[PDB]
C-alpha cells in the first residue's frame, strides 16, 4: 500500500515541487511524513555502475547494445535484462538507465555502440525483451534517449531535423514497440532539439505522443542536466528534473510561477508529481520482491559462477562470423599458433561514458586463449592502437619490495584541503587501481565549488630495458614527477583537448627492475578528473617487422584489432570509419606472412578493413563485457558456433553511408536528409554493395529453410518456416529473418523490412518448424505523413524470408483487401 | 573615462551574467578588477529610506505623489528633484527608485497616493520636472512602474487588458513625457502584465517601444522579485533583476541557456550587460560632483533648518482649499479654536509601502498649530480610525525605574536562531518591518529566525485598554508572563504585511493608571511556521458613543472647531487597494455632530487619494492636505493661518460616490486580468464626457484672494501655439498664486475623443491688483493628437480646435479657435 492519489491528494506545495527533481546524482526525493522514500537510479544498459565512478563497487559488464542486438535472440535479450535487476539490486539500484535505443542513422556517433540497431524492428524488439528481463525481477527500466539523440556533437543544442515519416517510422519506432510490448517504468527524454524544440519540454513528444496517443503511464525524466526552462518543461511533460540539486525547479523559481501566473498552473505541477508517485509505487511494491534498500550499500554481491557464465554465453552469442575460407576456422587446440594485435591484452570490455563501469573483471582476449589452450601463448603487439597513455596505476606498486598482493597493488591517493605545513592530515585516503580517475562526495568538499588536491604516489618497476613514455591529462591542474624530479608539467601552459588539457608526455630511458618513484601533484577541477600513464616506447616499423617474422614462423596468427572505448565514447562522435594508427599496415604485413591468419576486431560499430580481400576469415567481437575473451575463444576453437547476425549494415567506405554529408551538428541543426532510408533501407534503394550487410553472419555449419505453411487473414499473418542444419559436425543455431515488401504501393518504400526473426538451434541434420505471426498492421503499414497517420494500404505485397538481409531463401506473395488507417500502439 | 564599450570588450562571461543582476535587496555588482563600483539604488518616490526598513537611518519625507502634482508648480517640482537628490546623497544612495507615475483611473489603488495624477500631462511634467531636479546634482532616476501597475489586487499575476489608444495616451504617455524631457537614467518595469505578458519579459514595451521608437537609451531594472523568466527576460529587454542575489540568472541558468541555444544568444547577454553599463558609467562620472561612497555609510546630515524650510513649502503649497464660506479662513490668532480629531495627534507623513521610511520627525496637524499661537490649545480626540492598531514601541520604557529618556525609549529586540542572540535592536516604532533585514548570520534565500521582544508600560489613565498582535510568521503576546493574545494558532488573512500576514487579534484588559506592567512578545519569522515582520500595540480604549458627544459640546463652546480627519498609510498602502471610498470607523458621525453643534468649523483632510463627505453641504470650510512628509503639521498651520495663500489645485477628480466612478466595476483582478473598460476616459476624462458631476473637478482650488484672466495674445504656426494669458490678483488683501490651466478640444473629429484635455499649464504669483502676462509655448502635434490605434501612428488630424483657458477644468474664462490645414501622422517622441 502505497497510494498514489491520496498521496497527491495528502503533500503540501512545496512537498510536491520537491518530487520534480531529484536530490543528487542518484537519487530521488526521501519524504518521511508520508512514507515516500528516496529511489535509486543507476547506470546503465550494458551493466550496473552504482553511486559512483572512482572508487566504484564492481559489476557486471555486459557486452554492448549493438553486440547485444546481434544475437536476434529475444529470449536471451530477456534472460540478460533479468541479470542486469539482480546486477542493480546488488547495488540496490530500484530503476536501471537503460536501455539505450538511438539509432545508427550513420556510423561515426560517439553512442553508436550503445543502442542496438539501425533497424527499428531489430532495436524496439531488443529493447523490448531487455526491459520485459528487467522489470519482470520487479526493477525498473528507463528506455533512453527519447528522441533523435542521433550523434553526439553539441548535444545539448543539436536540433534534430526529420520529417514526421522517418520521426514516426525509424527513431519513434523502438520506443514505440517497447511500450507496447514491455510498458518500461520509466523514459529519458534526450539533451537535443527535434524540429525546433527541446525534447525535455516538447510538448508534441512528451504528451501528444507519449499520453494522448500511445496512454503510456510511465516517468519521464531528463537526461542529465537535459532540462532548459523552468515552466515550459513542467507545462510540457518533463515529470523530474535529474541531477539534483535543482537548477530549474526550485521551490522560488517553481512556486513563483505558480502565483505569478507565468506559464504553469498547479495543475501542472499535480500533473508531474502524479508521475512521479508512479513510479515511485512501482518501487515500493516490488520491495518485498527485490530487497532494495533505501540509500542502501552497494556490493558485488552478485559476482558468481552463474553470473560469469551467463556473462559468456551473451558475449559469445553476440559474436559474427563475417569470414571463413579455406576452414582456417575453427582453430585445433594443437594449432601453432601466436596471438598478435593492440587489442590482444587489452580490455576492451565497453565503449565510454555513462555506459561504462568498473568491473569484477575483464579476460582479454589473449587470456581467453591462454585459458582454452591451458598453458603460454607466443605474442607479439604487433602496434600499438591507443588514443591516449594510460596503464600507470594498473601496473604499480606502493611498495616494491613488498609482493603484488590486492592490497598492495596501485596507487595510493590523498585527498588535501591546500596544495602546506607537514603536519596537514588526508581527509580522504583511497587505493587506485585504474589510471584514469574520474571526479565525488565528501564533506571537506565544496559541493558545487569544488576545490581540492590530489597526492598520488608509488612505485614503478620496468619489467624491460629501454625507453617508457609517460603521460598526464588533467581537467584542472596537476604535476608529473619522477624519482622527485618533475617529468610533466600540466599547471603552467595549457591547451584544450572535451574539457580538459591534451596529453602531455615525456619520453625516458629507465632499467629493468629497478624501482622509480611515482608521485602526482594534482589540483581540482577549477568537478575534476586525470590521467597519469605510463607505456613501454616501440620502434613501429621494427614491431610490424616482427609480427611478420613471427606470423611466418608459425601455422596460425591470430590478430586482435579494433577501436575501444577512448574511441567510441559519449560525449563525441567518430572523424572517421579508419581503424587507428598503423593498424592497416600491421594488418598487411601479417596477411602477406601467413595468410591463413584470423583476425577478431572489437568495435561497436562499423571501420573500413581496406585489406578485406586478403583476409581469409574475421570475427566480429563487439566489446564483450567481463567475460569478452572467454566468448572468443569459444568461437574461435569451436565450443560456441558463431550465431549471431550484424545488428548494422557495414559499408565499404565511409562516403558511402547515407548521413554522410549531414553527421554534424552546424548552425546547431542536423538534417535528416536521407527521410526514411536507413541503414539497409538505403543501401538496398541504391543497391549500393556493402562490405557486409545488415542480418549477416556465418556459421560452423550449414542450414536451409522454407515457408512450409502460409495464412492470410484481412487482419493477420501466420507464417511457418521450416529450417534445418544440413551439416553433419556442428551443431548451431540460425536467424530466420522475415522481410515484407510492397509489390504495387501509390507511396514511396523500402525495398524490405525487418517485420519479424527467430532463433533456432538445431543439432547436426535436425529440421524445426518456426511459427511466426503478425497483424498486418505490424507488418506492412507505413506513416501517411499528409494525413497523419499509419495506412495499411491495399495492394499485393512479398514476404520474404532468409538468413540476412540479401541472403533470401523462400518467399510467398499475398493479397491485401482491407485498407486500415490508425495511430496509437 | 570609463568607457562602456572598452568595458564591455573586457567582462568574461562570468562577469556579465553577474552584471545582469543585483547583489542584495540595494546593490549592483562591484567587479574590483575593473573598477566598476556597487551602485546603490534606495526608495522611494517622496523621500529616500535607505538601505533598511526596520531599525533605519531617519530621512526627510517629502509629500506624497498626489500632493506634489496638486502644487502644479513645475519649478517648485523641480526644487524638490534637487533636494531629493541632496537626501540621497546624504544616505549615500546614487540611483533613486522614483518618481512613481502610475495612474488613478480608479480612486481605490492602494499606490494612488504614490503617483501624481489621473492627467497624462500633468503627471509627465511632475515626473519630468522630479526627474530634472534629480539628475542636475548628478543623482539617477528611475522612473516606475512600466507599465499598468494601477491597483495593487495580484499585481505579480494581474493582466492588464487595454487598448493600444488608452495604453498610448493614458499609461504610457507619461513615461513618454519623461523620457522626451527629462531622459530619466533607470525605468521600473511593473509586477503586472500588459495584454497578456508581463511587463518585465515584454518585447513590445522594453524593446519595440522603449528603444526602437523612442530611443531611450536607460537601464531597466525589474520591480522586485518582478521577474518571471530566466531567458525571455534577458532577450526581450529586461537589463538587471532586483534584489539579489539572483534567482532567474544565476550563472548556471543563464550559461546553461546559452550552451543548449535555449532562447538566448551572447548578444542578448552584452545588450543587457551594456545598458547596465551605462546607468553605472552615469554613476562614476558623477561621483565627483556628488561625493558618493561605495558601500558608504548612512547619514542623517541633510536634517536641517534649510532642509525643512523646504519640505513646509512644498507641502504648504501642495495643500488644496476646497471650500470657504463666510470667511471661516484664514483663522485669526485671536480666534477661540479647539482641534478635534483622529488625525489631529496622528502623524500621517505618508502612504503605505515602499514609499514610506523613519522620518527626523513629523510635526502633527496639532502640533503645528500649538507651533503657529504658541500656547496650550484645547483638544479632544473625537473618535479612533486606526485600521489596526500600533502605540506599543512609541509610549513605553525598557527599565520603568528611570526616566523618559533616548535610550530607555523603547523596547528592546532580541533575535535567536532557535525558538524560545545574533542581534539586539532598540525598538521605538510599534511596526517591525523585516523585510530587508541583513544579518552575517541570517540566509537572504531563507530568512529564519526568531524574536524576543521585551520592555515595560506604563498608563497615564483608568480604563480598559485594547492591545494587539499581528505577525507575518508566528505570534505570542504576554502581558506579565500571562498570555494575552494569540497569533501561533489557527491563523487569518489579513491586511497586514501586504496583504500576506494576519488578521489584527486583539484582547481589552483592565488596567491600573501609573501601575508597571510586563510587555513580552515572542516572535518566529516567515519562514518559521520573505523575512517579513509584525506588529505588537496599545490603545487607550473609548466610550465611543460619550467621545462623539464630548466633542460636539466643546465644539460648541468655541467660535471655531478645527476637525482633522482623513485616511493613513495603512488604509492607503502598496500591497492592496482599498474596498471603498468611505472614511473610517465613527468619522462621519463626528462630523455630523460638529458640524450641527458649530457651524463655523473647518475641516482638514488627510488622504492620498478622494473619500466621500456624505456630510459634504454641511461643511463650509474644507481643506485637503493629502500626506504632508516631516512639515505636514506646520503647513497647515500656514495655509489655515494665511501665512501660506493656499495655491494648490486637485491632481485628482473628486466624484460624490464610489459607483460614480469610470473603474467601479472594473478595479479588481479577476481571472488573472483586469479590463480597462473606460479606454481614454481616465478621470475628468469620464466625467466631462458624461456629464456627470464631481464633489471637486480636476485642476480645482481656492485662494483667500480672487483672480482673473484673459488670452492677450494667440498665434499658431505649423509646429507651434503660443498664447498669452493675463493674471490679476482682483482682491485688495491677499498676495497669491494662481495656475493656468490650457486644455484642448478636437470640434469636429472623426474619432470620439475627450470633451477636453490638459496640455498646458503655468503658476503666476501675484500682489493684490498686480497683473503679468504668462506665456505658453506648445508644439502643435503635442497638443492635439490622438493615437490611431488602426494605423499605429498618432495623428494630426484636419479640422477644428478650442483652446480653453481656465482655472480649473470646470472653469473656463477665455476660449480660442483654430483650424488646422493639413494633417499629419508620427512616431516616437
Ligand atoms: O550518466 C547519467 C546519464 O547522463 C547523461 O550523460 C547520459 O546521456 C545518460 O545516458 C546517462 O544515463
Ligand atoms: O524597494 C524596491 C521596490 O519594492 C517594491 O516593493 C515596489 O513595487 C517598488 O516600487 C520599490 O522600488
Amino acid at each position: 500500500k502505497f497510494d498514489v492519489e491520496q498521496l497527491l491528494s495528502e503533500l503540501n506545495q512545496d512537498e510536491k515541487i520537491s518530487l520534480l527533481s531529484a536530490v543528487d546524482f542518484w537519487h530521488t526525493k526521501k519524504i518521511e511524513r508520508l512514507g515516500i522514500p528516496a529511489v535509486r537510479v543507476s547506470d546503465g544498459p550494458n551493466g550496473i555502475r552504482g553511486t559512483k565512478f572512482f572508487d566504484g563497487v564492481p559489476s557486471g559488464c555486459f557486452p554492448n547494445g549493438t553486440g547485444l542486438a546481434s544475437t536476434f535472440d529475444r529470449d536471451l535479450l530477456e534472460t540478460a535484462g533479468k541479470l542486469m535487476a539482480k546486477e542493480s539490486i546488488a547495488k540496490n539500484a530500484a530503476v536501471i538507465l537503460g536501455p539505450t535505443t538511438n539509432m545508427q542513422r550513420g556510423p561515426l556517433g560517439g553512442r553508436g555502440f550503445e543502442s542496438f540497431s539501425e533497424d527499428p524492428y531489430l532495436a524496439g524488439m531488443a529493447t523490448s525483451s531487455v526491459v520485459k528481463g528487467m522489470q519482470g525481477e520487479g526493477i525498473a527500466a528507463t528506455v533512453k534517449h527519447f528522441v533523435c539523440n542521433d550523434l553526439e556533437d553539441q548535444r545539448f543544442s543539436s536540433n534534430s531535423i526529420v520529417s514526421e515519416r522517418a520521426l514516426r517510422e525509424i527513431y519513434l519506432e523502438p520506443f514505440r514497440l517497447a511500450v507496447k510490448h514491455a510498458n518500461p517504468v520509466c523514459i529519458m527524454t534526450a539533451y537535443n532539439k527535434v524540429n525546433g524544440e527541446h525534447c525535455s519540454q516538447s510538448k508534441k513528444l512528451l504528451i501528444d505522443i507519449l499520453r494522448d496517443e500511445w496512454k503510456w503511464d510511465g516517468m519521464l525524466m531528463s537526461d542529465w542536466f537535459g532540462t532548459y526552462t523552468t515552466a515550459a518543461a513542467i507545462k510540457n511533460g518533463l515529470d523530474i528534473e535529474f541531477p539534483g540539486p535543482t537548477r530549474w525547479r526550485t521551490r522560488a523559481l517553481v512556486s513563483h510561477s505558480l502565483n505569478s501566473r507565468e506559464q504553469i498552473t498547479t495543475e501542472d505541477v499535480d500533473d508531474r508529481v502524479r508521475q512521479v508517485l508512479k513510479m515511485i509505487k512501482f518501487v515500493v511494491d516490488n520491495l518485498e520482491k527485490t530487497g532494495i534498500v533505501e540509500n542502501g550499500p552497494e556490493s558485488t554481491s552478485n559476482n558468481t559462477k552463474e553470473t560469469s557464465d551467463l556473462l559468456r554465453k551473451i558475449a559469445a552469442d553476440s559474436i559474427v562470423l563475417l569470414k571463413n575460407k579455406n576452414n582456417i576456422l575453427p582453430l585445433k587446440k594443437e594449432d601453432n599458433i601466436i596471438v598478435i594485435g593492440p587489442n590482444a591484452k587489452a580490455k576492451t570490455s565497453s565503449g565510454g561514458g555513462s555506459a561504462s563501469m568498473n568491473s569484477y573483471y575483464v579476460v582479454s582476449p589473449y587470456e581467453g586463449i591462454v585459458n582454452k589452450l591451458g598453458k603460454e601463448v607466443d605474442y607479439t603487439v604487433g602496434a600499438y592502437s591507443h588514443k591516449s597513455i594510460g596503464g600507470l596505476a594498473e601496473s604499480s606498486l606502493i611498495d616494491a619490495a613488498k609482493p603484488a598482493d590486492a592490497e598492495n597493488s596501485g596507487l595510493i591517493a590523498k585527498f588535501y584541503s591546500n596544495p602546506r605545513s607537514d603536519d596537514e592530515e588526508p581527509f580522504h585516503v583511497t587505493k587506485v587501481n585504474r589510471s584514469n580517475v574520474h571526479l565525488f562526495k565528501h564533506e571537506k568538499v565544496d559541493p558545487k565549488n569544488p576545490y581540492f588536491f590530489v597526492t598520488l604516489t608509488g612505485q614503478y618497476v620496468p619489467q624491460e630495458d629501454g625507453d617508457y613514455i609517460f603521460s598526464l591529462q588533467v581537467y584542472g591542474s596537476g604535476l608529473f614527477y619522477l624519482n622527485d624530479e618533475l617529468i610533466i608539467d600540466q599547471k603552467h601552459n595549457q591547451e584544450r583537448g572535451g574539457a580538459g588539457t591534451k596529453e602531455r608526455t615525456k619520453k625516458l630511458t629507465l632499467k629493468k627492475g629497478q624501482v622509480y618513484n611515482v608521485r602526482v601533484e594534482y589540483g581540482s577541477g577549477p568537478a575534476g578528473g586525470f590521467q597519469a600513464g605510463v607505456i613501454k616506447a616501440i620502434d613501429d616499423d621494427e614491431e610490424i617487422r616482427n609480427a611478420a617474422e613471427l606470423a611466418a614462423k608459425h601455422d596460425k596468427a591470430v590478430l586482435i584489432i579494433g577501436l575501444n572505448g577512448e574511441w567510441e565514447t559519449e560525449g563525441y562522435d567518430r572523424e572517421n570509419m579508419d581503424l587507428p594508427k598503423r593498424t592497416n599496415e600491421l594488418v598487411r604485413a601479417v596477411l602477406k606472412a601467413n595468410p591463413n591468419t584470423v583476425i577478431v576486431n572489437q568495435s561497436g560499430t562499423p571501420v573500413e578493413f581496406p585489406w578485406l580481400e586478403d583476409a581469409n576469415a574475421l570475427v566480429q567481437a563487439w566489446y564483450g563485457g567481463n567475460e569478452l575473451g572467454n566468448a572468443i575463444a569459444d568461437v574461435l576453437y569451436g565450443d560456441v558456433v558463431p550465431n549471431g547476425k550484424l545488428s548494422l549494415s557495414w559499408p565499404f567506405k565511409l562516403q558511402d553511408n547515407p548521413a554522410f554529408l549531414n553527421f554534424k551538428t552546424e548552425f546547431g541543426r542536423v538534417i535528416y536528409g536521407e527521410d526514411i532510408f536507413v541503414g539497409y533501407r538505403y543501401y538496398e534503394k541504391l543497391q549500393r554493395k556493402v562490405a557486409f550487410p545488415f542480418g549477416y553472419g556465418l556459421s560452423y555449419t550449414t542450414f536451409e529453410l522454407d515457408i512450409s505453411d502460409f495464412k492470410v487473414t484481412d487482419d493477420k499473418i501466420a507464417i511457418s518456416v521450416d529450417v534445418k542444419n544440413t551439416g553433419d559436425k556442428f551443431a548451431g543455431s540460425e536467424v530466420v529473418q522475415v522481410y515484407f515488401s510492397a509489390l504495387n504501393s501509390k507511396v514511396s518504400r523500402p525495398v524490405k523490412e525487418l517485420k519479424g526473426f527467430e532463433k533456432v538451434h538445431l543439432e547436426p541434420g535436425e529440421k524445426k518448424t518456426v511459427n511466426i505471426d503478425l497483424e498486418l498492421k505490424d507488418a506492412i503499414s507505413y506513416f501517411n505523413e499528409e494525413l497523419g497517420k499509419w495506412h495499411v494500404e491495399a495492394g499485393e505485397y512479398l514476404v520474404s524470408v532468409g538468413t540476412s538481409s540479401d541472403d533470401i531463401l523462400s518467399v510467398k506473395e499475398f493479397k491485401v483487401e482491407k485498407e486500415l488507417y490508425w495511430k496509437g500502439l
